[PDB]
């Protein structure tokens, strides 16, 4: 049966860092759902490229849970998600149930907003490191991909191929991820 | 003074292969503008991402020249690119003006169709080799880049990174391109 994942994805965000997971997650078969923090409308990401979500946040959430939620990071996307009394749910809700929470660059810092995963090791953009740190409620990790159970995080643009893989990896499993991986040509 | 890309948008295109030249390039503080093959309205890329244009080509044409007119790749958008007057008009004179052009994946294979840049060193996604070399007209590479002068090309999703900084080198410079480089958390 297809896992599935919900990409949340608000204004601001780093368009790379949405875009790379959601073929790639959908290059492994995986049923991805964008979905606008905003509503239905399209959200001019970081640098001013336009995506139109799949769905509303309200809807998806009906239609969940989801095997992963996913945070992409630029750091004005990561406050909306951080300020949102719907993400602070959805997330609650994913922990609760022991699912799988990714985030990457600034979007980790919207873990710490919301209270999420507290006493994992963690990394972020080099430069959202002091916000993610306030309190020292996480550990901090300069590997490009950190994994400490349920929380899955990453560093920037240039990370998201090996964030994507890495979900891609504990939804569907090593051979998933490297069949996905060869067609991709990194290197 | 600031320099200009045209990033040409059809259907199938590669999201990745569109997403990442036009967010680095926009870091390097070139003019980019997303043109919608089709018309203004949102792009149905191959791994189901939807883009908005900023204009249609047919506007985006009238305020040219362009410093680089960059082709992403994906079999059905490259095939879309191919079939397309307006595209081989655009390609047509930024040849004949002696100005940049960039294409990745299956992206160069427009240029077969177009008869842009016999007898050039060019590289394409491994699979779109066979297609690309039909009459012997380019000679083939497997660097992750090529550039042979004004024509430049690149290999897949992978080396999509690798193909924008090598843009924003050839438009504005090395000393930019690595510190745009930089932030982005590259291997
Ligand atoms: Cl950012
Ligand atoms: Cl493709």
């Amino acid at each position: 049966a297809s896992k599935r994942a919900l990409v949340i994805l608000a204004k601001g965000a780093e368009e790379m860092e949405t875009v790379i997971p959601v073929d790639v997650m959908r290059r492994a078969g995986i049923k991805v759902t964008v979905a606008g923090l905003a509503g239905k409308d399209p959200v001019q990401c970081s640098r001013d490229v336009v995506i139109c979500p799949d769905a509303s946040l309200e809807d998806a959430k009906k239609e969940g849970p989801y095997d992963v939620v996913v945070l992409p990071g630029g750091n004005l996307g990561a406050q909306n998600l951080s300020e949102s009394a719907a993400v602070k749910e959805i997330l609650k809700e994913q922990e609760n149930r022991k699912g799988l929470i990714a985030a990457i660059s600034a979007g980790p810092t919207a873990l710490l907003a919301h209270e999420i995963g507290f006493g994992s090791k963690v990394t972020t953009h080099p430069l959202a490191k002091d916000k993610m740190m306030n309190g020292g409620h996480y550990t901090y990790s300069e590997n490009r991909v950190e994994k400490d159970g349920l929380i899955l995080t990453s560093r920037g643009p240039g990370t998201s191929f090996e964030f994507a893989l890495a979900i891609v990896e504990a939804l569907n499993g090593k051979e998933v991820a490297a069949q996905v991986k060869a067609p991709l040509v990194l290197k």
